[PDB]
């Protein structure tokens, strides 16, 4: 192995393969939608398949009709003109966008601030770049009494500030947050923005779940706050927006002077993304862009549908004594499992509690989930290891099977 | 920009975004097939599109049906049992496979040997890894007097040996060769094998054009030579194999102890490739794998169809005083351009001779092509700068438009 990848060969997802290959297990762990994607998304891909040209090379930095649809949709959200060619880069998922961003912008010995828990890829991407991840946790605060929510988690602005130094190149922001479901507030973003401007750092903002925010909350884009446009890369994903995780297309949106460096990594790595997927996606966008104010727009109908499933899930977790944290956004929910005081007596590894719990739940109850300590750096693990993450982008019948397990639990 | 991409922002193909544009020009430049993909390749993509699961995330290192198909096909070629999970990585094109190999295997300060002319991405990919490209040119031999062919180019084994030191990490091999169409001989591969074994170096073998070898030549895989399986990564491409360049799926095949490091790059960069493309590509493979014996197999029928088109191009180029180098393989043909009359003081730009010629032929003859100096490091360019490359993976009607241009040349 090359030095840049020393110790980066472990991967939580490669780790979690085994859990649910067993067909009789209900899998609420990985973010695999088993709802149907919209009919027209599948239709448009079939249509593109039969056009010879759409099966040949397209523009390296993104299919022209696609980046054009992206600049239209995001121009409305940002309330500014987005340049399709210079301010957008289409990459292989939000992963590939994150990869372009760190690879083109982050040097060895640079510091990168990461909020804990974090989508697991952030830490190894920062390391393969020779950079130093700097961790800060989200801490709970007292609850309103009736409900535990994502909004009861936040950061200490004084603690955040202390993480910023002359070596900080960037901070990574994930809102709506995976695994917590947190929708960052304008006040939180403002504290983040103040510091990035004051230290002259970048913000890389992972916003794949941007459409999935629930009543009481709103997606705010940090790159729309004063001084932030010039210093933010904001990332979206086809998989999340159209429920086609398997298309693996995302985009980075930001200023031309930053996006050019992302574009230089891409030209020198995989170069271009698939033409047929990008062609179909452009069409899907236009179909929904043109009804953005209608309920039937997929940007509106999916979170509306997911809010119902979310609520059903919180009731299911409650019925067995799991303390759910009701998410403001996204399609994951965390439950504290410690009030079950489960029977993990003879799992004798040095794994965190949540991993043992999940292995135990899979074997005994036939239900899998993801340990939140998978989204934590070594020192943070003991502070989050009683927490397990459940996925609810699932068809009713799947959540029915889940309900059968919760009803039979004792 | 990050330091790692310093000076790597210029891209040959980004630059040629000049006169491919104008409507009336016959483009024989970029490797863009304008023939149809096989009908079943297209139908299989349409069918995967309508299966919901084929739109969601698949195995990270390659869709299981696709790695199994590639296992079975390549295991016949190699006469060995290839492990589909450990000895194969599906990536985003041959580009992505090349990136995985260099990123996962090559350190700052390593030397990487590259044979000139080289497919252009080799050099910046080695520079991005902090390594030193060590150039050796292919050189001409006396012809049989009758015709000029790719096999009249070779390398000096003694000069190659002198490129190997204790800093050498690897040699990049490209057979059949782009741009010049060379199908490296068993005796050439043996000289490279002897030196990788003696120095304990890697060979990264880029064999995207492996099926496209014409009469009197045989694709031989260096990884099949004694002692080479354990030091070789061999790369393939869907875009070349099934004439669907826009699908951006390639693969690396080789021993587990090397493939795992490519796997580590990929899990940390883009992770997963697209599911519907991989599903459809697995089915396109099973179809052709079952009929390898038969002339109807795409592995057989395409090289046959293209050989006719190569022979046509060589007649058309001869017709106008461009001396073609007849390719053993691939879908590019170089023509020597020096026996024509120049223009070219209307430029004076002292950029290479071939770049001036290609601008002159675009403007005045309405035909584009690629200057060979684009595939050459700085010191080599004077040895190759009268050479121009043409693509013939084109429909009959495109080649007729080309015919009409040659007919009207004088
Ligand atoms: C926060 C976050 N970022 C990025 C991704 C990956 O995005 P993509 O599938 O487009 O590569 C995910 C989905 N696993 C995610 O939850
Ligand atoms: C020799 C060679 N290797 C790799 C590639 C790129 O392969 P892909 O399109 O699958 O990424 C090309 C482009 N045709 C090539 O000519
Ligand atoms: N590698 C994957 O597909 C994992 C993604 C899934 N959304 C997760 O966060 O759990
Ligand atoms: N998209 C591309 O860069 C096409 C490259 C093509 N194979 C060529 O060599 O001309």
């Amino acid at each position: 192995n090359a030095k840049r990848i020393e110790g980066l060969d472990s991967n939580v997802w490669v780790e979690f393969t085994k859990l649910a290959a067993d067909p009789s297990v209900v899998n609420l762990g990985q973010g695999f939608p088993d709802i149907s994607p919209p009919s027209y998304v599948k239709e448009e891909l079939s249509k593109a398949a039969f056009i010879d040209n759409m099966n040949q090379y397209t523009r390296g930095f993104g299919h022209p009709a696609l980046v054009k649809a992206l600049s239209c949709l995001y121009g409305k959200i940002y309330q500014r003109q987005i340049d399709p060619n210079e301010e957008i880069l289409v990459a292989v998922g939000a992963y590939g966008s994150l990869f372009n961003s760190i690879q083109g912008l982050v040097d060895p010995g640079d510091e990168v601030i990461i909020m804990v828990p974090f989508y697991d890829c952030y830490e190894p991407m920062v390391r393969m770049a020779g950079a130093v991840p700097v961790f800060i946790p989200l801490r709970s605060k007292p609850t309103d009494g009736m409900k535990w929510t994502s909004s009861d988690w936040t950061f200490d602005p004084r603690e955040l500030e202390s993480k910023f130094s002359s070596k900080t190149k960037a901070i990574i922001l994930n809102t709506p947050h995976n695994p917590l479901g947190k929708v960052y507030t304008r006040q939180e973003l403002q504290v983040i923005a103040d510091l990035c401007v004051k230290h002259d750092t970048l913000c890389i903002s992972d916003e794949v779940y941007e459409w999935l925010v629930y009543t009481g909350h709103t997606h705010v884009k940090i790159a729309t706050l004063p001084g932030m446009w010039e210093r933010t890369i904001t990332i979206g994903s086809a998989g999340k927006t159209f429920s086609v995780t398997g298309w693996k297309l995302g985009w980075s949106i930001g200023p031309a002077h930053l996006i050019k460096h992302l574009q230089t990594v891409q030209q020198n790595s995989f170069y271009t993304c698939a033409t047929p997927l990008q062609a179909a996606l452009a069409e899907a966008f236009w179909i929904d862009i043109k009804r953005m104010d209608d309920p039937e727009c997929y940007f509106n109908s999916l979170p509306k549908e997911l809010e119902v499933k979310r609520d059903r899930m919180v009731r299911l977790l409650n019925s067995v004594g799991l303390k759910p944290i009701v998410p403001d956004g996204g399609y994951f929910i965390i439950a504290d499992v410690s009030s079950l005081g489960a029977d993990l007596s003879d799992m004798n590894s040095d794994e965190p509690y949540d991993y043992k719990f999940v292995k135990w739940m899979t074997k005994h109850k036939k239900l899998t989930a993801i340990p939140v300590s998978a989204f934590c750096d070594s020192k943070s693990k003991p502070h989050f290891e009683k927490l397990v993450r459940f996925c609810f982008i699932k068809k009713d019948s799947t959540l029915d099977a889940a309900e059968e397990i919760f009803r039979a639990w004792n």
